[PDB]
């Protein structure tokens, strides 16, 4: 298999597996726009490693209603990957990874 493993796009960092990936409300793809009006292509994934998790959790302007977020850099490079979600149910945690920032191949 050439599409398995997610690695991050500016150095290589194991992230994620499409094993992993998660349809939150019936869909894994969610796009997304911050306060500062950037659009983001979000992928949820029920797992990922090899992320840094920065500051204490925040619910304001969660896109995922019940879910409070801590941004997720790459934990080698420090490029913001995405976001952390906790708080919820089923699941009560997941990421929400910004694809284009994502490099799938082998395992
Ligand atoms: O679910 C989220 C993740 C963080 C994101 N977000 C990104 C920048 C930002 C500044 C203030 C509050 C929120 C912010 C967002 O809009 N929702
Ligand atoms: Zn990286």
């Amino acid at each position: 298999p050439g599409a398995s493993i997610f690695r991050c796009r500016q150095c290589g960092q194991t992230i994620s597996r499409r094993d992993w990936l998660l349809p939150m409300g019936g869909d894994h793809e969610h796009v997304v726009f911050n306060p500062a009006g950037m659009i983001f292509r979000v992928w949820c994934f029920s797992l990922a490693q090899g992320l840094r998790l920065i500051g204490a959790p925040s619910g304001e302007f969660s896109w995922f209603k019940g879910y409070d977020w801590t941004i997720a850099l790459c934990g080698q490079c420090g490029s913001h990957l995405g976001w952390h979600y906790e708080g919820g149910s089923q699941p009560q945690t997941f990421f929400g990874l910004i694809k284009d920032r994502l490099a799938e191949g082998p395992a």
